[PDB]
Order: C-alpha cells, then sequence, then structure tokens
C-alpha cells in the first residue's frame, strides 16, 4: 500500500465539514471575486472563465510548458486554458474540445485578448477523437472519485489517449492519480520516450493528488509522487491554514 493510498483512505473518512476545511488548507488560490461578478453580468473582456487560466499560467511562467503555434486543448471545459494561450506571443491557433452536456461544463464565449484565434467545440469525447498535428498538446481530463481504482483506470485511459498526439511537441497533461503502481509504470515508459517531468501545482486542492506531466523538465517521477503524498498527509495533522491568496489573471481584450 502506497503513501497515496493511505492519504486517499484518510480523505474518505473525513466528514463534509472536515473535508471542506482540509481541501484548501495551506494551498495557493487566486481571488475569483471580480471575475465571478463580471461573468455573472455577462462581461466578455479581462476575466478568465475559470481558475484554470491561473493554474496553466503557473506552469507557463515557470517555462515548464511554452505554448506555441497550434495549441490543442483536450477537455477544455469553459475554456480557461484556451483563452490564456490565445493571448501568448508564440501561439497562432487554439483548438479546444470538451464533452459538455449534463454534468459537464460548456465552453463560454469570450472577447479576451486573442479570442479570434480560438475555436472551442463541445459534444466531443476525446476518447473517440483521432489525433491531430499540433505544436502544443494540453490535456486537463481526470474526474475524481472516492475509489482510487476507478481513478487509476481513468488516469491510465488519459495517458494511453494522449500518447498518439505527442510528436516532439510542448505538452501539459493532468495525471489524476499518479501514485498507483500501474500508473507509475506508464509514466516511467512515457518519460523515457517523450521526456518531461511530473509537477505538483500549488494551486491544486489538497482533495486531489493530481500532478501534471509537463514537457520541459527532468527528474525522478517516484520521488516527486511520494513528496506530494507526504505533503498531503502532513496537511491532515494541523488545524486549517487559510489559503495563500494571489491575484487572478487579466486576459485583456482585442483581436490578434
Ligand atoms: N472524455 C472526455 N472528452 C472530452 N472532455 C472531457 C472528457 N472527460 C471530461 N471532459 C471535460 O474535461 C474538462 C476538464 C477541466 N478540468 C478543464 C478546465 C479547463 N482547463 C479551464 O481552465 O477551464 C471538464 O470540463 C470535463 O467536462
Amino acid at each position: 500500500e502506497t503513501l497515496g493510498e493511505k492519504w486517499k483512505k484518510k480523505l474518505n473518512q473525513l466528514s463534509r465539514k472536515e473535508f471542506d476545511l482540509y481541501k484548501k488548507s495551506g494551498i495557493t488560490e487566486v481571488d475569483r471575486t471580480e471575475a465571478k461578478e463580471g461573468l455573472k453580468r455577462g462581461e466578455t473582456t479581462h476575466h478568465a472563465v475559470s481558475r484554470g487560466s491561473a493554474k496553466l499560467q503557473w506552469f507557463v511562467e515557470r517555462n515548464m510548458v511554452i505554448p506555441e503555434g497550434r495549441v490543442i486543448d483536450l477537455g477544455c471545459g469553459r475554456g480557461g486554458w484556451s483563452y490564456y494561450c490565445a493571448g501568448l506571443k508564440k501561439v497562432t491557433e487554439v483548438r479546444g474540445y470538451t464533452k459538455g452536456g449534463p454534468g459537464h461544463e460548456e465552453p463560454v464565449p469570450m472577447s479576451t485578448y486573442g479570442w479570434n484565434i480560438v475555436k472551442l467545440m463541445s459534444g466531443k469525447d476525446v476518447f473517440y477523437l483521432p489525433p491531430e498535428k499540433c505544436d502544443t498538446l494540453l490535456c486537463d481530463i481526470g474526474e475524481s472519485s472516492p475509489s482510487p481504482t476507478v481513478e487509476e483506470s481513468r488516469t491510465i485511459r488519459v495517458l494511453k489517449m494522449v500518447e498518439p498526439w505527442l510528436k516532439n511537441n510542448q505538452f501539459c497533461i493532468k495525471v489524476l492519480n499518479p501514485y498507483m503502481p500501474t500508473v507509475i509504470e506508464h509514466l516511467e515508459r512515457l518519460q523515457r520516450k517523450h521526456g518531461g517531468m511530473l509537477v505538483r501545482n500549488p494551486l491544486s486542492r489538497n482533495s486531489t493528488h493530481e500532478m501534471y506531466w509537463i514537457s520541459n523538465g527532468t527528474g525522478n517521477i517516484v520521488s516527486s509522487v511520494n513528496m506530494v503524498s507526504r505533503l498531503l498527509l502532513n496537511r491532515f495533522t494541523m488545524t486549517h491554514r487559510r489559503p495563500t491568496i494571489e491575484k487572478d489573471v487579466d486576459l485583456g481584450a482585442g483581436t490578434r
């Protein structure tokens, strides 16, 4: 039994009250007040449609992924990763696909900087999409479940699905459950072939062990996974630490 599995078991024991306090304890979060108010008013400029724009920006501004040319955004949701990439100098085209429909977010149309180079498509299950040529491959798919074996199956499926899209390009792929031994085996094989490294984003909630496989980096996958498991385990030991608050991103306005 891995450290991650011990973390999961403890998470599933928490009451809703304990869970809600644990999930943001000591994390970093952007202040969404202004964006939520603007989006409720139907404002289409400046606001990021979700917390996702700030989350991908954290990797981008650390050069862990450097979006360029044709960007494919798998599981785009409302479009936060897509609208963020739309304003980056090196990006020329953004194609987002998302499931939508009941239980899934629909793309939100925006007029933030570079909106005219974005195409978001709903009603698209990426597990049936044939791969397309692209310069940047992003994937943020991985639905949490109280069952780690269900999460293991979901994580492996994402990893098998993204590989044919990987052709010496920039990438940032969510790994929902990176601690299960079978997932580790796939991550190690994929890293030997495609390089990159698994990174924990400080904007992720403690209620998920998610890590991101990013193209520009090296390191030991097992060590990075066990470091996260120990961090999350130590976060149950103390009383709620209020999250570190940062400014949300301003995605501006205008065509390009
Ligand atoms: N099989 C699937 N094919 C397509 N989209 C999917 C599938 N499974 C889940 N999704 C979507 O993937 C999205 C994942 C989100 N974490 C994306 C948030 C996005 N990165 C943002 O910044 O707004 C959700 O909107 C799901 O509805």
